[PDB]
């Protein structure tokens, strides 16, 4: 286009296609997602001033002939693909715990900015040479907002509930690691329901006593099954008591009694932390 090369779809993204291109003035390459609001040109373009080592950098937005370009920098692979090319052998701990360490640092910095994500998955994790993951996407889904996957939703959006806090995106990396460390997706949900039940039939149906207030959110009903919680050790095996520990603070199902990113980043898992690169096919 006009300032742009598209060299290559690089896929559908939840807002519509992203494409690996280069800029013609500066030859810079980058991933640019076409948006398929003047409130959303506001917000989306407060974004650009969120910077940090574990956040993709949105450099532009473009509106222009009325249609709507984010303009990110670009990284060298995303998580789900390593994840897939690292499936025989499954990631070292250590890098696991060096990304978990990095991610939770890039959640801090955007909560402590009052900017959520709400739809961390590992599509949207990317991963450079050097060793550092980052996230992208944050705040689009406030300033957007709506096959979609549900693996890494949080039980209170599940049930309905239509106020989101920084908690829902503890829940989808508490499942992003349980996911790295196992070599298989925690809660694999077909639908909304399917979603749902696969997390009550591990963590065991949540009633007043562990979640204040779950009885009478929006979706909640009284004849949901009532399965029992299942042991951690079984849920996560190859991962220490520290992981394990960790992981259940991020799973709590009242998203108050949930762990936030900076209390995480100083729990035990990560006294030993340290930066591996990763073996990568590019
Ligand atoms: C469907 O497309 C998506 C979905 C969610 C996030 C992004 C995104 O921001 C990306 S992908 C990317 N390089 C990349 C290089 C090789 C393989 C895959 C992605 N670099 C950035 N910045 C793209």
């Amino acid at each position: 286009m006009e300032n742009f090369q598209k060299v290559e779809k690089i896929g559908e993204g939840t807002y519509g296609v992203v494409y690996k291109a280069r800029n013609k003035l500066t030859g810079e390459v980058v991933a640019l997602k076409k948006i398929r609001p003047s409130t959303a040109i506001r917000e989306i373009s407060l974004l650009k001033e969120l910077n940090h080592p574990n956040i993709v950098k949105l450099l532009d937005v473009i509106h222009t002939e009325n249609k709507l370009y984010l303009v990110f920098e670009f990284l060298h692979q995303d998580l789900k693909k390593f994840m897939d090319a690292s499936a025989l052998t499954g990631i070292p701990l250590p890098l696991i715990k060096s990304y978990l360490f990095q991610l939770l640092q890039g959640l801090a910095f955007c909560h402590s900015h009052r900017v959520l994500h709400r739809d961390l998955k590992p599509q949207n994790l990317l991963i450079n040479t050097e060793g550092a993951i980052k996230l992208a996407d944050f705040g689009l889904a406030r300033a957007f907002g709506v096959v979609v996957t549900l693996w890494y939703r949080a039980p209170e959006i599940l049930l309905g509930c239509k106020y989101y806090s920084t908690a829902v995106d503890i829940w989808s990396l508490g499942c992003i690691f349980a996911e790295m460390v196992t070599r298989r997706a925690l809660f694999p949900g077909d639908s909304e329901i399917d979603q749902l039940f696969r997390i009550f039939r591990t963590l065991g149906t949540p009633d007043e006593v562990v979640w204040p207030g779950v009885t009478s959110m929006p979706d909640y009903k009284p004849s949901f099954p009532k399965w029992a919680r299942q042991d951690f050790s079984k849920v996560v095996p190859p991962l220490d008591e520290d992981g394990r520990s960790l992981l259940s603070q991020m799973l709590h199902y009242d998203p108050n009694k949930r762990i936030s990113a900076k209390a995480a980043l100083a729990h035990p898992f990560f006294q030993d932390v340290t930066k591996p690169v990763p073996h990568l096919r590019l």
